[PDB]
């Protein structure tokens, strides 16, 4: 049937479909599921809140907002995840306390050649603003942006992913921390906790 | 009360809130509206399909997925848009045949400094694939991605915005046309028609 290999265990295969944490012989759209099963135990998919997950294999970044299900049991990487019809649709990859990512074709995504740049992930505090590589209170960020607005932009060297409860954002910065590009995804999410 | 200035008429003010085509003294979240009015006529907001609009002022790119209402009348840039309670919420900015953008805080947004780079917008044909700066059939694109895979990535010089009716994507390319980075949004949209 369908194969699912875990990047954490060396399973990355550039000729297979790639999603955060998985290389697979199939490309399942996991947005539709509301209930999944792990070892014949059912779990509900969380509504309107997701998990930003990424694997970094070779020099390639594979990041996306994924659905997540709530499970009080401890699950381990590679545990098969099934639909209610007995088909394996994914494998356990990432966790945030009792939330477990369902990896596959999900919501907003970021694919990037990591050659010559870095990438960093942050939990965005509710009410905080972002400029470049930092978050802070709105008025403080307004000043930091003003101190930086004069500079000439150098080349992108770093990506910064900001994961908040209402919005997610991606910024790029030069050597000084000046913001080159900002992108916002209008979805709320959490980051995995290793 | 709230002021709205059209970028097309020289109205950009960097100290005001910036949205596609608009500088304003207020920052209205326009996602919540299902109906609007212009000159005592009511119009419905289209569900689950949006307009990717942008203004480019100074060297600043201001792009976003905006809600959009269906109106068979010809409306002009700057025409006030109200809610159904008499408050002005926006002004007319961009049009795609009988669709009119509602500019403000919308869905996915891209802010970019255009220093040393270009940005181009494309209608993504349903069923087509993308590599870097081009779209074509999945088979032709998969060949292209394979020819290009050997190249070492260089710094980004151009951004490409792909607006499809189920998905929107932003890609970036270096001087050899190699795709450096891609972001995907799980929303369908159209582009304005000048």
């Amino acid at each position: 049937m369908a194969m699912f290999y875990a990047h954490a265990f060396g399973g990355y295969d550039e000729n297979l479909h790639a999603f955060p944490g998985i290389s697979s012989t199939v490309a399942n759209d996991v947005r539709k599921y509301s209930v999944v099963s792990v070892y014949n135990k059912k779990y509900n998919i969380v509504k309107n809140k997701y998990m930003w997950c990424n694997s970094q294999v070779n020099k390639r970044y594979i990041g996306a907002l994924l659905p997540m299900f709530e499970c009080n049991e401890y699950l381990q990487i590679g545990d098969p995840i099934h639909d209610l019809e007995g088909n394996q649709i994914s494998i356990v990859t990432y966790r945030h306390k009792n939330y477990y990512a369902l990896s596959g074709i999900g919501y907003e995504s970021l694919d990037l050649c990591l050659e010559g740049v870095g990438i960093h992930h942050h939990v965005l505090e509710t009410g905080n603003a972002v400029y470049g590589k930092v978050q802070h209170e709105y008025s403080t960020i307004k000043e930091k942006a003003k101190e930086m607005n004069a500079l000439k932009p150098g080349p992108i060297i770093d990506y910064h992913v900001w994961i908040g409860d209402c919005v997610c954002q991606v910024t790029t910065v030069d050597v000084h921390g000046k913001e080159i590009m900002r992108m916002r995804f209008k979805r709320g999410a959490v980051l995995p906790i290793p």
